[PDB]
């Protein structure tokens, strides 16, 4: 219409969107400048400003509602509700007004005021590219929920095993003496806690509740020894983490188990539960990591990049001066080129030797072979541009970065008065970038990075308006109320707070990175509410689990002489090597001199040498060493064997030189590092393990150049973080410290001048501290260390240099970047070798495909005895009883008895407990009048052949069963121990399953899991090989680090040490889990106080070196068997 008219050409001007975009953006900057901690009411010149452009932006939004509103018209799929964002936008102007008109009635209620959080979610609007990739994104959503439901599932029965275990358990502290007599002088708490204000709980175990630790284990105060009066423990208390940690309700249930799922703090909580129950729950802590945090975040994984590729297919078949020429030649020589890469290479190498505490003179040498480097590189500027023109020589944009370096260089020379010194050192790394113009290979694996992140940007804008709009809801809801109670006489704020916008990027940044999280989860919890909770459950899972997992789609689909005997030998020395196994799991650094299992394992160790040597000249007499073609050493395995026997047979000789046993103890232990090593003759004694190995080695090749460039990143980060941190990681770690600047002031007040085992003195270490970062664990305290730090001999300072935040996590972005390339190339790799063996026999099986589909035509009709029961009295079972009527009815009893079973929580009212009992009468009576009725129905025929009805009448008996024991606690007939109660009670849980029937979708994605378990069996095989190897040798090298009072241990708490076999491999489970691992590895290089020379030894070079490789090899392993899922959901998808 006309008014329409006069409007709708600016609706459609882009310059309104531009306007627009800008309003949204000066928004944005109003939000940003909120400050929560110290913004009280407005009260200020600032605040007032911000108000007032506040204000001017409502006008503007409403202007250009209203306005959209007169030139679209209202409720239509043109009109102005047409699409998604305009109805948010609507949803916007009306909750900004609904704002201002209770401002205007003096109800402030700054709970209205967060809607302001969702007025930057309107830029997606505004930028098409956003438009576009949050549009699939939200088009491939609503196909999660299957494995959304799998997630209920995992959590509703985990959660009820808890709250029926558990429940109120978390709360028994070791209390004193119920009629307890003291002279005076009250000062004890009622229980017994380690540090201040339940920072460490003491849990318990009640009498007759077989826990671990219980009160007769507390440590010794060391006046008298008041902690031995702590006899009796009741379960009264505020429980865990400031109430945080518990399995009362089922939300806290569910809180405890979202935080093992994102495998945080899991151990410690294990320990809980372990104490306070029993010993055995370690088996429920497994079975959740293992079906949770592995298949079903990586479920999550698998479905959402095949859902992302999906919806990329569908909307898109919608659409379908004569020395110049002499000169030359000893510059294009492909020789000089040579030389001068070892120019640069050795550059890098002297930039690299630099550390701490350098000498005087090597320090000299090294300018001077800054000022010969530079020299030469100033040399090849002259001449290369000399025999070439400057327009040759600017041709190649290689030639203008090689020329800015050299005039850096050259100005860093002569710059010896200030400012050169300090930053054009550091400016020195670039020279490194210059090996790009040599490796071939690199080039191109650069080219396709970038190729990559032409889409990697608009994936970036989206994550930082994520990470910005739930930052700014932090600071709204969290703004200054993480205070730390006092100390040192006044309330220092938490370092992870959301005081400030700053701390609050930081902050979700950080809990993106699942690292500490769960501190700030009880810190924020235990402070506005316990529903606080469900803020940190929304950011982790809507990043983690849906963000990165599109991320991770983008870039998969941007990519895409004797006689012989050989019949049962393999299987009998199988047999003796697995023997050779279970003797190399008991040899524990516990076993003293001449003992009788010492005896055992020497006897045994000689036998299965001679074994083997004894196998060895079998395959040799068959084969040959050398001796032409097909001969023993021609394959790898054999040379494996060969090495393993002569390792073998050189260990028993020099044991048996054990007579002057000096200056040969280094070759004992190298050589019993290999026997530890031994147990892998496995691979080449079975065929699947073989294969398997061959599939890595062949899958790893590939995403070589990418390591090979994350190890690149990785040197040239080492040498930044040198320059940057030199001895900055010292802290005088005292009583107070405080008041004090240097380290002389520390030995004045004599506290102790520590050293940080994660520094950046040398390269190694820098290395070391880099990996630990790049694992995202423990990465906050370096980062720490890193913004606090000053200068070389005075103390740090808190956020001293907030500018380090970003070496920090750029270092963590561009490492993830690169393991998320690592992951997409391995992907592509296998999609390679999966889809040129699957046409053909697919083509094959579509052949017999069809067949089966021909015997589907000889199913018609077999004559089914649907009559046999008509007019039989079932006339009106058997068809009117057996559709889909009856099925709702079942399904929403199955409900019922799930929000019944969520109920009971720890002091339930006896009400709500009779209640409950009544709701498990009727769910027994129902099931078994649906039982009884479907056996009626059909003959026993069909009772066994569905393989379902037997669950079911599996579960109805075992309900029977226990409706019928609680009755006999009603007349107490025969006194049942309430074990077999309590085990029918948590087996109630298994009515769950009977959701499965309907739920085709789980079934679904189930079974693709399933005919994975070849290749995902043999992975576990490998990675519990994998796991075997490393156990022994841990064992054999870690076994005795001593953990106690005097050597205060920070990953090995109780269980995890490397004494045992079971004990380390407890250890290098909670290590492939991420958990505390760099805790553990700071554990063992540990210099002891003259108890060991173990400490003392090369653990600094070897510990390191053991748990790099055991975590790489890990995660490689879990990837591939991710990577194998994924395929078998692809291939199912294209069936
Ligand atoms: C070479 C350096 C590559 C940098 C990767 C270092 C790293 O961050 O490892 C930790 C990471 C665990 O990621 P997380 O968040 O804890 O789950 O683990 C990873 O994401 C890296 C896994 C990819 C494997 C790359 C190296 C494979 C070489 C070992 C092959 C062993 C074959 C047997
Ligand atoms: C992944 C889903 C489909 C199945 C999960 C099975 C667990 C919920 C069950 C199986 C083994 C059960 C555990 C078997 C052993 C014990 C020891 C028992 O300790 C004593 O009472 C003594 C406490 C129950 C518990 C932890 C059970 C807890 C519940 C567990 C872990
Ligand atoms: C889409 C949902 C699932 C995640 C998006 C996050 C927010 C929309 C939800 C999740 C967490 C909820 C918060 C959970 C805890 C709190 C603390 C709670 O604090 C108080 O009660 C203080 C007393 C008062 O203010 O009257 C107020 C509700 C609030 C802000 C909730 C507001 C709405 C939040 C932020
Ligand atoms: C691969 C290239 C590009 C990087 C440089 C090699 C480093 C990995 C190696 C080679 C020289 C080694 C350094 C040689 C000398 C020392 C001094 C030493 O400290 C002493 O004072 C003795 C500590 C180890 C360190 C830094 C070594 C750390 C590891 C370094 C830097
Ligand atoms: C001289 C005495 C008093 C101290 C011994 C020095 C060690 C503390 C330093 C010197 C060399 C360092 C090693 C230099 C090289 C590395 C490789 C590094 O491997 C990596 O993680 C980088 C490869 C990658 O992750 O891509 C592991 C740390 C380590 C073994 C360093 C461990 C610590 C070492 C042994
Ligand atoms: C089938 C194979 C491939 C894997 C199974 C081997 C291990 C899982 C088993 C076999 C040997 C067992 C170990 C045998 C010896 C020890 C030392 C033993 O220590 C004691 O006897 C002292 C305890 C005390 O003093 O109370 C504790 C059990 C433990 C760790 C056992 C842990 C579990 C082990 C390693
Ligand atoms: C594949 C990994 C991640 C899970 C395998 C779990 C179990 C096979 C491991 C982990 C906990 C270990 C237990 C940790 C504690 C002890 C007590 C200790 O002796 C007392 C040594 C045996 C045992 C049962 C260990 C036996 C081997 C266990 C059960
Ligand atoms: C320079 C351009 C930068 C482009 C941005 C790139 C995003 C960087 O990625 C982050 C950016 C900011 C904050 C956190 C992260 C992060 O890495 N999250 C996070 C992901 C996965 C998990 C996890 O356990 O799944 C395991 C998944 N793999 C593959 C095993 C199967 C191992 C990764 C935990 C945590
Ligand atoms: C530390 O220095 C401050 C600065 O005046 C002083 O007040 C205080 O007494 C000193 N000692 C301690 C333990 O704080
Ligand atoms: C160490 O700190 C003290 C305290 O301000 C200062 O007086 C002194 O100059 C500093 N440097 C030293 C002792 O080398
Ligand atoms: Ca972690
Ligand atoms: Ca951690």
């Amino acid at each position: 219409t006309s008014p329409r008219n006069w409007c709708i050409k600016m609706v459609c001007n882009p310059w309104f969107e531009c306007v627009s975009m800008l309003v949204i953006l000066l928004n944005c900057v109003t939000l940003g400048m909120y400050q929560p901690c110290d913004d009280m009411d407005c009260l200020s010149d600032r605040c007032k400003i911000l108000q007032v452009f506040d204000d001017f932006i409502f006008i503007f939004f409403a202007m250009e509602m209203v306005l959209k509103m007169v030139a679209l018209g209202i409720f239509g799929k043109k009109c102005y509700l047409g699409d998604t964002w305009n109805r948010l936008d609507f949803f916007i102007v009306m909750a900004g007004m609904v704002e201002y008109s209770l401002d205007l009635q003096n109800i402030n209620l700054s709970a209205i005021r967060t809607v302001r959080v969702l007025r930057p979610l309107k830029a997606i609007n505004r930028v098409p590219s956003m438009r576009i990739l949050v549009n699939l994104l939200l088009d491939t959503l609503p196909m999660l929920g299957n494995v959304l439901l799998l997630c209920f599932f995992v959590f509703f029965i985990f959660g009820i095993i808890g709250v029926q275990l558990w429940a109120g358990l978390l709360r028994n502290r070791c209390f004193l003496e119920e009629n307890f007599t003291i002279q005076g002088d009250v000062a004890l708490p009622p229980y017994y806690q380690p540090e201040e204000d339940d920072e460490m709980p003491f849990i318990c175990s009640l009498s007759g509740d077989n826990g671990i630790m219980g009160c007769h284990e507390i440590p010794p105060l060391k006046c008298v020894n008041w902690n031995r009066y702590y006899n009796v423990c009741r379960t009264g208390s505020a429980n865990p983490h400031k109430g945080a940690i518990n399995f009362d309700n089922i939300g806290y249930a569910w809180i405890v188990i979202f935080q093992v799922i994102t495998l945080e703090g899991w151990v410690e909580i294990m320990y809980y539960v372990m104490d306070a129950h029993s010993f055995y729950n370690f088996i429920y802590f497994i079975l959740l990591i293992i079906v949770g945090s592995f298949f079903m975040i990586n479920l999550c994984l698998v479905v959402i990049a095949t859902q992302f590729s999906e919806t990329k297919q569908r909307e898109h078949r919608l659409m379908l001066r004569e020395t110049r020429a002499k000169l030359r030649g000893i510059v294009d020589s492909k020789y000089f080129n040579r030389g001068i890469m070892m120019a640069i290479l050795v550059n890098t190498v002297s930039m690299g030797i630099e550390h701490h505490e350098q000498p005087e003179e090597l320090t000299n040498i090294l300018e001077i072979c800054n000022v010969v480097f530079t020299s030469m590189f100033a040399l090849e500027m002259i001449l290369k541009l000399a025999a070439f023109g400057l327009f040759d020589y600017l041709r190649n944009p290689y030639n203008i970065f090689d020329s800015i370096i050299v005039i850096i260089s050259i100005w860093e020379i002569v710059g010896q008065a200030d400012g050169g010194l300090s930053v054009l050192r550091t400016f020195r790394l670039l020279r490194v970038l210059k090996l790009v113009r040599f490796m071939p290979a690199l080039r191109r694996q650069l080219v396709v990075l970038m190729k990559t992140m032409d889409n990697v940007a608009t994936f970036c804008m989206l994550l930082m308006l994520f990470i910005f709009i739930f930052s700014i809801l932090g600071m709204h809801i969290f703004g200054c109320k993480f205070s730390l109670r006092t100390d040192t006489g006044d309330t220092v704020p938490d370092r992870k707070n959301f005081d400030s916008l700053l701390w609050a990027i930081v902050t979700v940044f950080q809990i993106l990175t699942q690292e500490d999280w769960n501190v700030v989860l009880y810190n924020g919890m235990a402070s506005t509410s316990p529903w606080a909770s469900l803020y940190f459950v929304a950011l982790m899972t809507f990043g983690n689990y849906v963000l990165f997992n599109l991320l991770v789609a983008i870039l998969v689909e941007g990519f895409q002489q004797t006689i012989i005997a050989h019949k049962l030998f393999d299987y009998v020395v199988l047999a003796f090597i697995f023997l050779n196994c279970i003797t190399i799991a008991l040899e524990r650094p516990q076993i003293e001199a001449g003992s009788t299992e010492r005896i055992f394992l020497t006897v045994s160790n000689y036998i299965f040498t001679a074994i083997f040597v004894g196998e060895m000249t079998l395959k040799v007499v068959s084969l040959g060493l050398y001796f032409g073609e097909q001969a023993y050493l021609r394959s790898s395995w054999n040379v494996l064997d060969g090495f393993l026997v002569f390792v073998s047979i050189i260990d028993i000789v020099v044991s048996l030189a054990s007579a002057g046993g000096a200056k040969i103890l280094g070759v004992l232990r190298v050589l019993r590092l290999l026997r530890t090593l031994r147990p892998l003759r496995v691979i080449s004694r079975a065929p699947g393990l073989k294969l398997v190995v061959e599939t890595l080695i062949s899958s790893l090749k590939p995403i070589g150049n990418i390591v090979l460039i994350c190890c690149a990143f990785f040197i040239i980060f080492g040498i930044l973080g040198v320059q940057l941190f030199k001895g900055k990681f010292y802290h005088c770690l005292g009583v107070d410290t405080r008041n004090i600047t240097n380290r002389s002031d520390c030995m004045a007040a004599n506290y102790r001048w520590v050293h940080h085992k994660y520094n950046f003195d040398n390269l190694g270490q820098a290395l070391m501290s880099l990996f630990v970062l790049a694992s995202k664990d423990g990465w906050v305290n370096i980062m720490y260390n890193g913004l606090d730090a000053v200068a070389v001999d005075q103390q740090p300072v808190t956020n001293h240099n907030p500018w380090m935040l970003l070496y920090f996590i750029s270092f963590l972005l561009i490492v993830s970047f690169f393991v998320l390339n690592m992951f997409v190339g391995v992907v592509v790799e296998n999609f390679h070798k999966c889809r040129q063996h699957q046409e053909a026999e697919e083509a094959r099986r579509r052949e017999e495909k069809r067949l089966r589909r021909l015997e589907k035509k000889r199913r018609k009709a077999q004559r089914l005895p649907y009559y046999a029961t008509y007019c039989h009295t079932r006339l009106l079972i058997h068809s009117m009883c057996t559709s889909h009527y009856l099925d709702i009815f079942i399904t929403f009893i199955i409900c019922l008895n799930v929000v019944t079973m969520s109920l009971e929580h720890y002091n339930q009212p006896t009400s709500l407990e009779t209640a409950l009992k009544y709701c498990n009468y009727m769910f027994t009576t129902v099931f078994v009048l649906e039982a009884v009725l479907k056996l009626v129905a059909f003959g026993l025929r069909r009772f066994f052949k569905d393989r379902w009805n037997q669950l079911d009448l599996a579960i109805v008996l075992l309900s029977v069963m226990g409706i019928t024991l609680e009755e006999i606690e009603i007349n107490a007939a025969l006194p049942i121990n309430p074990t077999i109660i309590r085990i029918m009670r948590v087996l109630r849980i298994a009515r769950v399953l009977k959701l499965l029937k309907m739920a085709t979708g789980m079934r679904a994605l189930l079974d693709t899991v399933v005919q994975a378990l070849p290749q995902v069996g043999n992975l576990g095989l490998l990675f519990m090989l994998l796991f075997f190897i490393y156990a022994a040798l841990g064992v054999e090298l870690f076994g005795k680090l001593v953990c106690n009072d005097e050597n205060p241990c920070e990953g090995m708490s109780r269980h995890a040490t490397f004494e045992n076999f079971g004990m380390a491999f407890l250890t290098l489970f909670q290590v492939s889990t991420g958990d505390n691992w760099n805790g553990i590895m700071k554990d063992t290089l540990r210099d002891c106080t003259h108890d060991e020379r173990s400490c003392l030894s090369s653990l600094q070079f070897v510990s390191p070196l053991y748990f790099v490789s055991f975590v790489l090899t890990a995660q490689f392993v879990l990837i591939n068997v991710v990577v194998a899922v994924l395929m078998k959901h692809l291939d199912d998808s294209n069936k």
